[PDB]
């Protein structure tokens, strides 16, 4: 797809991981963080801080911190959308 519409399914993406993360839902902030990060290298500054988080989001994730999973998360989505 064009940039747009990666970051806009990145965001979306990061937004429902946020979502999931908040409710303590680690294994589904892990599917929509790595579909988000999947989609925000397919855009590929504000891109490139967004992926950052993201992998920084899945691998807390996948280390039982959610609740940091998520505090990346909503940083990936601020990044994302300034760009
Ligand atoms: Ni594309």
């Amino acid at each position: 797809s064009g940039h747009t519409a990666h970051v806009d399914e990145a965001v979306k993406h990061a937004e429902e991981a946020v979502a999931h993360g908040k409710e303590g839902h680690t294994d589904q902030l892990l599917e929509h963080a790595k579909e988000s990060l999947t989609h925000a290298k397919a855009a590929s500054t504000h891109v490139g801080h967004g992926i950052k988080h993201l992998e920084d989001a899945i691998k807390h994730g996948e280390e039982g911190h959610v609740g940091v999973a998520t505090k990346h998360a909503q940083e990936a989505i601020e990044h994302l959308r300034a760009s």
